[PDB]
C-alpha cells in the first residue's frame, strides 16, 4: 500500500517487446467485483431427480477470482504472428501480477432510482494461496477470462468447488474449506497489491509440422537387405500347393518394408460430417459417444487423446467429440446451430498419430493349420507399446495455456489433453472479496447473526506480465514455407477488428503450427 | 566375535523412538535353526503326472535364511498409529541387523528318551551375498517372518530356488548354485555378527485418500467456453431430420464437460459376493479367472493392477483374485471357509482408478452413414495412454514391505503389485547353516563320503533396526478427519492382545490411508 | 468483524430487580454505555480440525501467551428522515478504547455469557454491553456498594486511521489433563 | 558384565554404619527364579459367579520382580534402636542396587528322579523401567520381600497387573503391556548388573510423641 485518496496507485505498463531470444508481454484491464451470496457460504448439490452421472456435491463461496489461462489475453493477433511464422517453439519462463487503483462504491435503492457514491473507508481483501491447499478450479476452461480486446471491462467470476458425493449426498471424506481462514491483505483506496511467480522447467511446445510421414523414412533408390514373406502358395498345377517364397522390399512395395517405429496410441471416436444430408437420422449423440466409466457413472471423453482428424482429402468429416470447438461472437448457450460454432481442424499430425475415426490396425485372431484358414480382427484401441512416437495437440489462440497435474502416485507423460503446459505447481489462484459492512444494529444486544449489510461493490485495474522463451528455426529447405496470411480481398469488415457497433470479434481459430520440420 | 562362554555377546535394545522427522524402530526375537536335508543338496521337480502349468525344476539347500519383509515385524499396533493418523507419507531410509548369543545343542536319541547337552566347540556360519548373485526368494510373500508379538519364538525357514524347466526336465541354461562356494563367517559360542544397509532413493508411499474425484475438478458456478455436440437431429415435422446442434456444458450436465485427464489403466476381474446365495452354482474358479499366458502355460494374476474394488454402496462384492486376503489366527492351509479369511477392502481409489469388475469405457466400432446406424463396444482392457493418472495399492500392516525389480532391459513404473517399495538393490539375503560334525569314522581308510553325523541344532537371538522418514501433512480442511479407532464397547477379549490361553492374534487388516488430501 | 451500537443513550443507569420477586432473585447494580470484547471460549481459537492435533496427539496443554489488536475502524452516522434511513461516513468521529489491566473493575468475564467471537470466521458479531452488580439488601443498596464510572480511566481515542494493540503474558498454571486413566 | 566362569562377579558388602548425621545400610540375600507361565502371557479375569465388587480383569506376565518395601529388610532389631530411641526423625536420602553371581541350572525329569546340571551358555535378562511406564505394583503390601534374617533364601515373585473392567469383561480403554518391548540387559554367567537412585525431597517421619494434648 501507499499514499492514497488523490494519488494513483499505479500506471499502465501494458506493452509487448521482443529481444530476439525471449518475449515479454504485458496487458491491463478494468474489472468490477460484485458481492456474491450475501456474504455467506452455501452448500450446493444437484437436483433431486437427475441421472446417476449428473450428481454433484459442493460449496459456493462469496469469494471471486482472477483467471488468465488463455493466450488471447496475452497476445494480440499481430504479436501472435512473430511467434507462429518465425519460431519452432515457445515456453512460459516467468510471470508478474498486480492490482492497483482500487475504489469502492456504495449504492442506495431509495425510491425508484438508485444513487451511487464513494465509500472511502471501505476495504477489499486479496490473497494468493501459493501452497496449493485449495481445490484448483483453473484449467477447467471456464468463462471469465480477461477480455481479448484491451478496451473492454469484465466481471470477476465467483469461486466454488466440489468434493466426494454419494448420489446427491455427501460422504464422510468430503472436505469443507473456509477461505476466511487464510491470511489475506486488506486493501483500502490508496493501497495496492503485487506478487511474482516462476515457472518450473517444461518442454517447448512444438509449432512445427513434419515434412515426412512415419510411413516413408527411407530412400526409394536402394533395396533393403531384409526379407519378408511375399507369396504363400505356388501354382504347381491346375491346383496350387503350399510353398513359401521370400522377397526383398524395394520402392515398388514400401508397404512391406521393415521399420523401427510405430504410430501413437488411439482410443477411437465416432465420425460425423459437416454436410447435414450425410449424417444418420437418430439420436446417437450420447449412445454413440466414446466414454470412460468411473465409479459406476459414465463421462464423455471430450478432447480425447491427440489424433489426426479428417484423414486425407476428406475435410467434410470430424470426430464426434474429438476436437475443440469455439463459438463465434454472441452465441447462445444451448442447442446452437452448425454455422455459429468454429470447429478446429487438426490435420498436421497425420504423419504420426492415427486418424481419430479409424482403427489402429489389424491383429491375428487364430492359429492357422491345414484345414483352418487364417483370420484377423481390427483393433480399435491401443495403449502404449515400446517404440511408438506421437505429437500433442495445438494450443491455438483462445484456448487454455496451462493445467495442473493431479497429485498422484503415478502419471504417464504429463502433457494435458486440451492443450498447453502441464505444471506440477502452476500459477497460484488469486482470490478477492468485498469486506462486509454492517448496517445500523439495534440498540439492545442480540447475539443473533447479522442479516443486514450495506450494499456495495468495488472496481479497479489489473495488470499481468509474462516472459516467454523462444526456440528459433534453422532449416535448409529450399522452397518457401506456408505462412499465416490475412486475405487481401475487400470486405465489409476487417478481420479481428471492431464492427460498426463497437463489438470486437475473432473470425476463425488460429493454430500454432505452420513452419515445417523433417521427421 | 569376542570373548565368550560366560560372557553375553549382546543386549536387547528393541525400542521405538520418534524424533519429529524420522522414525527409528528396533525389534528382537529368539530363533531355532534345524539341520535340513542331512547336510546335502537335492534337486527337486514336480510330480510325474501334473498339469502343464504346474511343472517346476529346482534345488533345495541345507541353508536357511532370515526374512523380515512384513511391517508387523517392525511396528506394534500402537506405533502404527502415529504413522497412519498423523502422516501423509513414509519411506525406509536405512536399516541395521545383527545376531548374538549363539548356542549350539547336541541331542542323543539313546533308548526311548532324548537328552540334550551343549556342544561348546561347534560352530555356525553366516553370510550375506549383497552382490545379488543368488536367486532372490524374498518378496514372494512366504511364511517364516519374525513373529508380530515379541515374546514368541520362531523357526528359521529352509532355502531353495527354481530355474528353467521343460516339462519336469531341466534345460541346458538352468543354473546350479552351491552356497558353500561363498565366503562366510564361522561363529562359535562367543562370536557375534553384524552388518548395515542403506536404501536407495524411493518415492514416498501415499497414505492420503483424495477428497475429489477425477470426475469433478471444477466449480459448478461457471459455464465452460468450449462446445460439445448436444443433439443429433431435430423434429422438423412429424418426421425428424438431421441437424447438428452444439451446447456449452454447465452444472446441469457435467458429464459432457471437457477434461485434461483420464482414469488409470485396467485389466478386468470377475466379480463375486460375500453372500453365499448370490453367487452362481458351478466351478468358475479356474475357468472364470483372469490369467496371463507365458510360454504355453497359464498363470493366474493374483493381485492384478491396482483398482478400486466394490464400487459404491455395494460392499457385498469383491473381485475374484483382485484383492489381498489374510487368514485369521490358526487357519488351515486348504479349502478354508469364508469367515476364517480376512478379505481386504480398497475403496479409497475410486476417485482415480476404475472399479475392478467393470469395463474401462466404450469405444466406437464403425463409421456411420445415412443408412448405417452407429455402434460401439465396451473395452475390457487398457494399456497406458498419455495423460492418465492412478494410485498404488495399500501396504497394510501384515503385508510385504518391499520387492526387488527384476534385472531387465526395460520396465514401466517399477512399483510392485502386492504393495510396498520396489528396489533395484533391496536388503540382501542373510543365510545361516549348522556346520557338519562327523561321527566316529572307521579305523581303515575309506574314501567314500560320510553318511553319519552328530545330530545337533542351534539357537540364539536376532535384532533388526530400521530408520524411516516421514512426510507431514499441512491442510486447511475445516472439518475433522476420519481416524483409526478401537471400539469402546465391552468385549470378552481386547483386540490385538493375547487370549486366555496365551495366543496373540490380529483381528482385522489395517490399511495405511485415512487422512485426506485434495486431488 | 464487529459492530458497536451506542447503548443507554450515552448515560449510566442503576438497575435493580423487580418489586415483587423471590428473596433470592434480588439484585442491585449499574449498566454502562460501554461495551466489551470477550473470547473466553476455545471454539474462537480452534477449528474442529486444529482441535484434533491437540486431543489425539497430546496429554496436556496450557495457555502461555496472547496478543490482541483492533484496526480498520470506521464510524457511520444514520439519518431517519422520512420513512427510510440513510447512512453515511463520519470521518471526524472517534472511538475510545482502554484495558484496565490493574483489575480495578468488577470482572464480568468467566460467567459464561453470550457474545463470543463467532466460531466460524465469516460471521459478523455484535459487541455486548457492560454492566455490574454490587451489595444489595432486598432491592435496595447498602452503604458499602460501589459505583464505578468508566469515564474516569485513561483511554485511547481512535479516529479512522488509528489502531490499537496490547499484549499479555499468562502466569504459570498446571497443564490440563487430556488423558483418561487405564486403571481404577 | 565382566570375565566369568571361574571368577566371581561380586563380593558381600552387607554392613551398617553410623556417621553421626546419616545412616548407611546394606544387606545381601540369595534368590531363586523359576520360569512362570511357560514363557507366555495370559489374560486373567475373576470367576464367572462372583460379587459385583469382586470382579477384575488383567494379565499375568512370565516376568518376575525384586521388591524391598519393608524396613526389616534394611534394619536388624538392634540397628532399629539407634534410630528409635536416639532420634526424632529420619528420611530416605539415597539408595543403590546390584545383582551378581548369576548361575543357571537345567533339570532333566528322566525316569523317576530328576538331575540338575549347569547350563553355562544360558542367559538372564533384567531391566528397570525408571520412566514409570508400567503399572506400579509396589506399595500394595504383597508378599515376597527379602527375608528379614540374612541367612534365608527367597523366591522371586511373579509380575501381573489389572486394568479397567466391566463385569468380568474388558472395556475399550484397557491397556496391554508387553514387557518384551522394553530394552533389557542380557546377563550370562560372568555378567553383573547395577543401578543407583536418588530420592526426591520428602518431609521427615515423626518418631516423637507429644507431651501435651
Amino acid at each position: 500500500g501507499a499514499d492514497g485518496v488523490g494519488n494513483s496507485s499505479g500506471n499502465w505498463h501494458c506493452d509487448s517487446t521482443w529481444m530476439g531470444d525471449r518475449v515479454i508481454t504485458t496487458s491491463t484491464r478494468t474489472w468490477a467485483l460484485p458481492t456474491y451470496n450475501n456474504h455467506l457460504y452455501k452448500q450446493i448439490s444437484s437436483q433431486s431427480g437427475a441421472s446417476n452421472d449428473n450428481h454433484y456435491f459442493g460449496y459456493s463461496t462469496p469469494w471471486g477470482y482472477f483467471d488468465f489461462n488463455r493466450f488471447h489475453c496475452h497476445f494480440s493477433p499481430r504479436d501472435w504472428q512473430r511467434l507462429i511464422n518465425n519460431n519452432w517453439g515457445f515456453r512460459p519462463k516467468r510471470l508478474n501480477f498486480k492490482l492497483f487503483n482500487i475504489q469502492v462504491k456504495e449504492v442506495t435503492q431509495n425510491d425508484g432510482t438508485t444513487t451511487i457514491a464513494n465509500n472511502l473507508t471501505s476495504t477489499v481483501q486479496v490473497f494468493t494461496d501459493s501452497e496449493y491447499q485449495l481445490p484448483y478450479v483453473l484449467g477447467s476452461a471456464h468463462q471469465g477470462c480477461l477480455p481479448p480486446f484491451p478496451a473492454d471491462v469484465f466481471m470477476v467470476p465467483q469461486y466454488g468447488y466440489l468434493t466426494l458425493n454419494n448420489g446427491s449426498q455427501a460422504v464422510g471424506r468430503s472436505s469443507f474449506y473456509c477461505l476466511e481462514y487464510f491470511p489475506s491483505q486488506m486493501l483500502r483506496t490508496g493501497n495496492n497489491f503485487t506478487f511474482s511467480y516462476t515457472f518450473e522447467d517444461v518442454p517447448f511446445h512444438s509449432s512445427y509440422a513434419h515434412s515426412q510421414s512415419l510411413d516413408r523414412l527411407m530412400n526409394p533408390l536402394i533395396d533393403q537387405y531384409l526379407y519378408y514373406l511375399s507369396r504363400t502358395n505356388t501354382p504347381s498345377g491346375t491346383t496350387t500347393q503350399s510353398r513359401l517364397q521370400f522377397s526383398q522390399a524395394g520402392a515398388s512395395d514400401i508397404r512391406d518394408q521393415s521399420r523401427n517405429w510405430l504410430p501413437g496410441p488411439c482410443y477411437r471416436q465416432q465420425r460425423v460430417s459437416k454436410t447435414s444430408a450425410d449424417n444418420n437420422n437418430s439420436e446417437y449423440s450420447w449412445t454413440g459417444a466414446t466414454k470412460y466409466h468411473l465409479n459406476g457413472r459414465d463421462s464423455l471423453v471430450n478432447p480425447g487423446p491427440a489424433m489426426a482428424s479428417h484423414k486425407d482429402d476428406e475435410e467434410k468429416f470430424f470426430p464426434q467429440s474429438g476436437v475443440l470447438i469455439f463459438g463465434k461472437q454472441g452465441s447462445e448457450k444451448t442447442n446452437v446451430d452448425i454455422e455459429k460454432v468454429m470447429i478446429t481442424d487438426e490435420e498436421e499430425i497425420r504423419t504420426t498419430n492415427p486418424v481419430a475415426t479409424e482403427q489402429y490396425g489389424s491383429v491375428s485372431t487364430n492359429l492357422q493349420r491345414g484345414n483352418r484358414q487364417a483370420a484377423t480382427a481390427d483393433v480399435n484401441t491401443q495403449g502404449v507399446l515400446p517404440g511408438m512416437v506421437w505429437q500433442d495437440r495445438d494450443v491455438y489462440l483462445q484456448g487454455p495455456i496451462w493445467a495442473k497435474i493431479p497429485h498422484t502416485d503415478g502419471h504417464f507423460h504429463p502433457s494435458p489433453l486440451m492443450g498447453g503446459f502441464g505444471l506440477k505447481h502452476p500459477p497460484p489462484q488469486i482470490l478477492i472479496k468485498n469486506t462486509p459492512v454492517p448496517a445500523n444494529p439495534s440498540t439492545t444486544f442480540s447475539a443473533a447473526k447479522f442479516a443486514s449489510f450495506i450494499t456495495q461493490y468495488s472496481t479497479g485495474q489489473v495488470s499481468v506480465e509474462i516472459e516467454w522463451e523462444l526456440q528459433k528455426e534453422n532449416s535448409k529447405r529450399w522452397n518457401p514455407e506456408i505462412q499465416y496470411t490475412s486475405n487481401y480481398n475487400k470486405s465489409v469488415n476487417v478481420d479481428f477488428t471492431v464492427d460498426t457497433n463497437g463489438v470486437y470479434s475473432e473470425p476463425r481459430p488460429i493454430g500454432t503450427r505452420y513452419l515445417t520440420r523433417n521427421l
